[PDB]
DNA sequence: AGCCGTAG
DNA sequence: GTACCTACGGCT
DNA sequence: AGCCGTAG
DNA sequence: GTACCTACGGC
């Protein structure tokens, strides 16, 4: 019912396109020849047939209407004589998703359609390079470039080699997960078409990205492209916290047109988490509104609700504007964005990191702001520091939501290796409720468990009775009170032997499994702890170094300029003659260059000069400036001539941070 | 979606209806869960008053309120079973929480009547300046409106049931007329609420916001306060013609911060129909990408789609920052926008509008510019022109989709009166297919037309056996031909009586009801087409006349400067040594006032100076500027002293704007 | 009828 | 005004 | 086995 | 990635 079809009933010279969704769809439509090309859109990602049950792949609706549309049916009873297009075309968007749409829907072909592929009646098109999607382009546009067979390029996919194009599929598209890596390790770098080639290429091509550009935070800010362009996005709107909140929806179309070309909602949920005090142990976002709750209740709508930055977020985005860190072209071109932020705090680690990518993931779990900058600036101290000596300063993470840790056995080996399983309890107590009876309170909750659906699991284990002496269950959080659910007791029965049954069946009791993945020098890297605190140190004393740089050449250009101003104050008359007695700026510049030995930029500074500059008060604070400058400068050169000092500067500034931000341990490490 | 509280004991729990999940979740965060339990609504509900029972039985929002209350509804309704004794009505403090307010009442009056008599409802009263409920944190809504301590409840009181079922049933039934008269005559710019004064005053709220801010166009730039926003966010983020296209969702987000606190879907629509072709008549947007089309696909999701002003969008914006229109506070006092547009074309009649508002709806089709424009000038001749007279130059409507108009006779009474029916034809012609066989073919069909869905009833007619003769339908329309529907017909049969058929039973032939409803003055209003015209003439004097004044406001203003400036270059060396010797910015500027007979702005701009400004070129350059603006100041006067010739700078105007951007007639008006 | 177009 | 489909990895 | 969070 | 509720007035 989605499918718009073309007149002719002669498969011999009808065309189906195979695009994104109905973005793309309706340019197609109007563009397309309505007699010999159908278009059939799609919805987005589609299943991926290799990793799925052949029940749930034949009860998919993307699934069946492709069956249906081509007429040739499944497997064993496809009939390529019943095909009702011979020429069966995929458009997805020219980018990375639009490669991994393309990958899934030839892996469905290729299992359950394959003689279409044999028959050469499967393409691809080759939609231009220029556009967002093809949702973007005028039909007319789409049409000349793409689907017209005068001026279209086409590839035909071919099988070669069918043994090696199973082997192809099942390794990039199968559930074996470290196979799939290899290949991606292996092969990631900075009109007939082989079907092995283009799942490869394409492929590679779509895990590439979401390693570096997705799902994977950088270890110098600790930022995935998302946050780090809506951090980016509320710096250049002075989006600040004195300054007011601005309406979300601003924010988020002003990210989406100038820096992150994606859905909405991607942006503005990634907004709204770093909003959330039960998500990030130092927010980044100050949330006006709606923004969640620990129920899984959703924020409110965008057009509800406000942001701006919280303080410490000012933190990460201090000096970028001093020649800190390197911008970049954005995604069209018209634009720049920073690469990474100058990070003035341990970013990565204090708020921690979830990502799924392709081949591999990422868990790390935050911490205590104090002793993660006590830890940085131990090994500031001695670069040969031991990951047990780190330890005296980190004790390990610290949750928003507090709690319990047990043990230090998982927090050891996950900081020695990169990997390992922290046991995460709920705060519980048990309490006398009166009558001899009692009950079991619990005031914290592991991080990131639904308190609701925690409930919910408790309820359903009473009901099924899977679960003995309960006899009431009720969230009695408040704002006023902070969270608190309260399970009460059957008289007489045992309240900790309850309590110890809710660890084992609920999520009372979770692990947090640590898998440190981040972007190191662009390539994503498992790191230890001491690692993680290496790369950042690095950064700032690099950030520091350049910020440093910069502001020598700034204070020097400046001093220029004032030694000219004041050279000019000195011979107002002559000066005041030179020009006058110019018929032109150009000649005045060139008079004032020749008689004064000032340099173009001092000429250019002394003509800009207002009359008002001439008064007492202003004749003074230029000298005052100059005088200021050269201090200025001196201390610069002091930092820059020492690396000592710059390191001392390094230390003092995040201590600076330390007593400002740095905070109580929240979760309980319990030996 | 109901989040119920803990205590079992309906005397001290209480139920608080807020409208999306937007509130609710504050709402959730803030309560007491132990009495408060919250069901959160889905936007507008359900008019019980306009609905037949099935209809309202089988509504999701009134089942699950139903359910919560446990009273079950009407003659089965059972006081004794509600579950909470406090039932409270909370919207957000906007006109569209008023709106539904008035429907939650008239659910319960309707179906719950002994519920308001127990005095079990009541309305909470957020604090103002949110626009949203989603935009409060939850501590503030437990402060203000759900803590017992400190909020305000207006309990809802009936009494007198005769004026209440007689208030629901003006208010809220299906009568327009008697609703109209309500609004028009009442339409003007400590714990208990009577019930009937709460309907009154909470739909009299709604009903005039959308009439004077909604849904209904000022008559003099034809224009709603949503795609006036649109258009003032593209000339304010300098979105001109010249400049690239951009983003939507950028653009939509922008409108929305600053000027339009409504939600995302409505601004982009509007603006995605702005730039339609087969939409507006002279198109007010200029889209990239995907923007829809006649079979009614939808424009590409904003994340894709760019946008910037067509050119004659420009001349809409024209002297709007030269004192021309009034500026007003934006919705939240932090933004000023434009109240309306200087509109230097006959927006309204050009593009034309249609609107359902409350008691009424508008429906004015658009016009071919040349015509309209000379219409304008006829009428700036000859104040007393009729309106016979006036059709010599407007023929009628000019659809942007062409097509045919049959007679003049309901374009005359359109035109004398504001309301007439105008019979529109697509254009089909009759041709051989071979074999002796024939075709019809449609190439133009009428205005808001959805083509597919015409061919669709076409081929249910043939299916239905309701039509004879037709033996193939196609769409063959493409890029390359334009529209082109094709019906086969039957050998030997008659293909004009079959297209005779097809106009009478299907959309090949439409009716185009004219309703000229635009605000005059603030307040709607029926006009024909001369008042239509003479409207916005006046605007256009006035758009004129206050450019003129502003320019030789600013004129002045600038030859007063250059007249401190030619004084202070005649005496620089004098004016150098005054301001060396003043310590400060303030002696400088009295002792050059004093010296040199200069005012304060003189002063300002002498000390503003920059010394590049002592070059050659200047005593004179500054002279030749000097010159230019005292020809300028007067050719000012001239203007503003004789109403003539003002009036002919507007003819004049109208007349460059006629051959720029003026085209032929689309739509044939064939007699009849 | 169910559409048209700004709203929740 | 609102509700789900899909990919992707690892942990239970 | 369903959840975590950026994506279509 | 997409689909379907509501108000409102007139034909
Ligand atoms: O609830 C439901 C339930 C079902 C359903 C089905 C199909 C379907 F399409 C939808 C459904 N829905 C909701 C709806 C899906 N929504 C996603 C979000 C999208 N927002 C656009 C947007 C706004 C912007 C912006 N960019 N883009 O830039 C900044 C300013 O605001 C609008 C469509
Ligand atoms: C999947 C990819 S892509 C990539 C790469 C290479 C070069 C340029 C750009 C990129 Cl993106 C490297 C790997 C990879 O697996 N690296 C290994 C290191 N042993 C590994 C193994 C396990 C965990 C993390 C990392
Ligand atoms: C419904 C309203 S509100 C309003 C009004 C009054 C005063 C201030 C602000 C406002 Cl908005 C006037 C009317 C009205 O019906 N006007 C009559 C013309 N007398 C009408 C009748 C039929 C068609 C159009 C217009
Ligand atoms: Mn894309
Ligand atoms: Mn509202
Ligand atoms: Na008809």
């Amino acid at each position: 019912g989605k499918l718009a079809d073309c007149s002719s009933k002669s498969p011999e010279e009808c065309e189906i396109f195979l695009v994104e969704g109905d973005s793309a769809g309706g340019s197609t439509k109007s563009g397309r020849d309505s007699r010999t090309q159908a278009i059939l859109p799609l919805r987005g990602k589609i299943l991926n047939v290799e990793k799925a049950r052949l029940d749930r792949i034949l009860n998919n609706n993307e699934i069946r209407q492709m069956i249906t549309a081509f007429g040739t049916g499944i497997g064993g009873d496809f009939d390529l004589a019943k095909a009702r297009y011979h020429k069966i075309v995929i458009m997805t968007d020219a980018d990375v998703d639009g490669a991994h749409i393309r990958t899934l829907l030839l892996t469905f072909f290729y299992r359950f359609m394959r003689p279409l592929i044999e028959a050469g009646y499967v393409y691809i098109a080759q939609p231009p390079t220029g556009y967002k999607g093809l949702g973007e382009m005028n039909a007319d546009q789409l049409w000349e470039t793409t689907m017209n067979p005068e001026h279209r390029a086409l590839l035909q996919v071919k099988l070669e080699d069918a043994i090696e194009a199973d082997q192809t599929f099942e390794m990039l598209m199968g559930d074996v997960v470290e196979n799939r890596r290899q290949f991606i390790e292996d092969n990631a770098v900075y009109n007939e078409r082989n079907i092995t080639s283009e799942m490869r290429e394409s492929f590679l091509d779509y895990a590439m990205s979401v390693i570096v550009a997705r799902a994977l935070p950088d270890v110098r800010d600790g930022l995935k492209p998302v946050h780090r362009r809506i951090l980016y996005g509320l710096n250049e709107q002075g989006m600040t916290p004195d300054k007011s909140y601005k309406k979300s929806a601003r924010i988020v179309g002003d990210v989406m047109g100038k820096y992150h070309p994606h859905g909405d909602s991607s942006i503005y949920e990634a907004m709204v988490r770093m909003a959330q005090d039960f998500s990030y142990r130092y927010p980044l976002v100050d949330g006006q509104g709606n923004f969640g709750s620990m129920d899984g209740d959703g924020a409110a709508a965008m057009r509800y609700t406000e942001a701006r930055m919280t303080k410490i977020t000012l933190e990460l985005l201090r000096d970028i504007n001093k020649d800190t860190i390197d911008f970049i072209d954005n995604y069209d071109g018209n634009e720049r964005e920073p690469s990474v932020l100058p990070a003035r705090f341990p970013n990565l680690l204090a708020n921690g990191a979830s990502g799924i990518a392709v081949g591999m993931a990422t868990n790390i779990p935050p911490h205590n702001l104090t002793e993660l900058i006590n830890g940085v600036l131990s090994l500031s101290k001695n670069p040969d520091i031991s990951i047990a000596e780190l330890m005296e300063d980190i004790e390990g993470p610290d949750f928003p939501t507090a709690g319990l840790i047990l043990g230090k056995s998982g927090i050891r080996r996950a900081y020695e290796t990169g990997r390992g399983s922290i046991q995460m309890r709920s705060r519980a107590v048990i309490e006398e409720r009166g009558g001899g009876r009692q009950r079991i309170v619990v005031t914290e909750i592991p991080f990131q468990v639904n308190k609701a659906r925690m409930i919910e699991k408790i309820a359903e284990l009473v009901r099924d009775k899977k679960i003995d002496g309960i006899t009431d269950l009720r969230d009695e959080t408040s704002l006023r009170t902070g969270v608190r659910v309260v399970i009460d007791v059957r008289k007489d029965a045992n309240a900790s032997v309850i309590l110890n049954n809710l660890y084992k069946q609920t999520p009372l009791q979770t692990s947090f499994g640590v898998n440190m993945i981040a972007l190191v020098n662009g390539r994503p890297k498992l790191i230890n702890l001491k690692e993680a605190l290496v790369h950042y140190l690095e950064h700032q004393k690099t950030v520091v170094r350049r910020r440093t740089q910069y502001n020598l050449r700034k204070a020097k250009d400046r001093a220029h300029i004032l030694e000219g101003l004041r050279i000019a104050l000195d011979h107002i008359d002559e000066i005041i003659s030179t020009i006058r007695e110019s018929d032109t700026d150009k000649v005045a510049m060139e008079s004032l260059q020749q008689r004064f030995k000032l340099s173009e930029k001092q000429a250019q500074a002394i003509l800009d000069m207002r009359l008002r500059r001439l008064t007492g008060l202003e004749r003074d604070k230029i000298e005052a400036e100059y005088n200021e400058l050269l201090n200025y400068i001196s201390e610069l050169e002091t930092i820059l001539a020492d690396e000592e000092v710059l390191l001392q500067l390094v230390r003092d500034e995040l201590t600076e941070i330390r007593d400002r931000f740095g905070d109580d341990r929240r979760t309980e490490i319990q030996l």
